[PDB]
């Protein structure tokens, strides 16, 4: 074993690399988003930097598993970043929707690690989880379902009018 | 009596710990309405805010009347803080209508005081509350009524598209 | 139940709510305290702006607790703060002494709800708890016992001399 | 009558003249203070200097009436301002306990021309009296008895090291 491993359990070093290929994949999904409201006939462009921003935020939190897996002395192993469930996504609402669900997933990947971490008896990595992951999904989570509740009150999907005030006025940088 | 009392009669004393009650009570009230106004379900923020503000002042409003007590060489006497009446505020509309009926009752409190005072022939008692609170009450009526005439205006409490403009134009910090 | 919770168990939502009501009673205590230590035949004045920016700080731990519990997708269920324990507060060794056992209910209605958000599986809860509460505990807890330990030194409750030298060297800002 | 009077009432006019002398008189025992404690065997500099800014203040107050009376059309009638009641004020306690005595006589003053001023009808001189001089009697008054209340702590008339204290930690500019 490498001469830095102590007290990580080859469960914990093989679920780190696994989490770290789902924060790419979360990653290319808000990509995935960006683009299509950029598109000419979605045209929502404050939206899509949000989403935009968010790829870049899943990038960086990939960045730092990767760093987290070689300072334990673990081994970083890729595999393929899956292409998103979807080619389109509708409207702002539905993709607000399944962003929602993303970081959903994400969060309980997140919660699942802290779980075999404390099974494993490794505080330096449930200490990572908590400081560096589980606040930032809370606080992502919240947002996305705040503005799910503003897009509804706006009147998505039907009311356009709706969508753009939204785009206007919400979707602070 | 206090070394210090001159002119304060016990039923002034004992009004005065009324009203700080019931100035303590609407600080309460307003954090219940910022509370519900931050709900995922609600999620009206610069409404939150607001009452998080007005919940703010009503505090800084009971702590002049206890030093104003102690000035006078009067007893603070505490009671308990009753709940706000509602657990849930409906909607901007409703919750703006609670508001001004709170602030209506604060008023009605202040003005009785005053008669007291005056009767009581307490010019001190008189001027505190004319150059601390009376003025301040008929800014925040004022200020409410408009609020309410406009979301009457846009809509409320049927439209939501109206409710969320007036959460991004009219609540200014 | 609400779009956004996720991993937030009813008796943790619960408690929190609990929690929130005592870290208010707290506040509502310290400015009893504060009160008592402004009346003219009291006069400590260091002393009684130590006890209200404990209040303020008891109330910012309230107010942090509505905006944990709205971002976990809980509901903040309000009750009545019940007024304080006594009225008068006898001199600053009792005074110390009360909010030293105030502290510690505190402290040990924190700990009751970090073992509660353990067996629940709450990491999250635990996180905020360990970061924003736990060592302000045992800070408050200290600084109180070091002043005890003083006022007795200085030959509190009968040396009033030993009084006045403690709220004009030791309470600092 | 003078061509700028207008709804001032002899008997206020002849109140005011009154007022005037009274704060005169309290401004010259302030000075009798002042001189006492500079004395090279009473020697406590700091309550000297207390005594001395609160006989500078008085002459202020002295001088606002005069520009008051001139203001409404009244005439300025000056009477001899008595010496003080005593030549030796004893000790720091005694003092300041001829000190509230003093201010809660010149309260009790300005509390009756309040009165007489309400009987006449004269909103004018009400505003005066609680804008200028009410208020900040109800300061002095709180100030010195709280001062009583410390210097008592500190076992004057007899503890000397306690009246020491006091002129080093108390009186502040
Ligand atoms: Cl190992
Ligand atoms: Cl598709
Ligand atoms: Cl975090
Ligand atoms: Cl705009
Ligand atoms: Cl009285
Ligand atoms: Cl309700
Ligand atoms: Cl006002
Ligand atoms: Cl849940
Ligand atoms: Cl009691
Ligand atoms: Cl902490
Ligand atoms: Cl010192
Ligand atoms: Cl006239
Ligand atoms: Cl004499
Ligand atoms: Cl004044
Ligand atoms: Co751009
Ligand atoms: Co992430
Ligand atoms: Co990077
Ligand atoms: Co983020
Ligand atoms: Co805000
Ligand atoms: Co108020
Ligand atoms: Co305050
Ligand atoms: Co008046
Ligand atoms: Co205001
Ligand atoms: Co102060
Ligand atoms: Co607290
Ligand atoms: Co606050
Ligand atoms: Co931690
Ligand atoms: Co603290
Ligand atoms: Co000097
Ligand atoms: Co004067
Ligand atoms: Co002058
Ligand atoms: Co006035
Ligand atoms: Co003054
Ligand atoms: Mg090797
Ligand atoms: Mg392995
Ligand atoms: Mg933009
Ligand atoms: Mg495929
Ligand atoms: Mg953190
Ligand atoms: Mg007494
Ligand atoms: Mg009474
Ligand atoms: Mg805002
Ligand atoms: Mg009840
Ligand atoms: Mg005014
Ligand atoms: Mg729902
Ligand atoms: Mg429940
Ligand atoms: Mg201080
Ligand atoms: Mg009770
Ligand atoms: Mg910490
Ligand atoms: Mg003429
Ligand atoms: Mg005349
Ligand atoms: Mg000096
Ligand atoms: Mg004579
Ligand atoms: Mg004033």
């Amino acid at each position: 074993v490498s001469q830095v491993r102590q007290n990580y359990h080859s469960d914990c070093e093989a679920a780190v690399n696994r989490m770290l290929n789902l924060e790419l994949y979360a990653s290319y999904t808000y990509s995935s988003m960006y683009a299509f409201f950029d598109r000419d006939d979605v045209a929502l462009h404050n939206v899509a930097e949000f989403f935009k921003e968010h790829s870049h935020e899943e990038r960086e939190h990939a960045e730092k598993f990767m760093k987290y897996q070689n300072k334990r002395g673990g081994r970083v192993v890729l595999q393929d970043i899956k292409k998103p469930e979807r080619d389109e996504w509708g409207n702002t609402l539905e993709a607000m929707q399944a962003a929602l669900q993303l970081e959903k997933t994400v969060n309980q990947a997140l919660l699942d690690l802290h779980k075999l971490a404390t099974d494993k008896v490794d505080p330096h990595l449930c200490d990572f989880l908590e400081s560096e992951y589980l606040e930032e999904e809370v606080k992502h989570i919240k947002r996305i379902g705040d503005f799910i509740t503003n897009l509804k009150r706006l009147g998505l999907p039907e009311n356009g009018m709706g969508e753009y005030l939204f785009d206007k006025h919400s979707v602070k940088e």
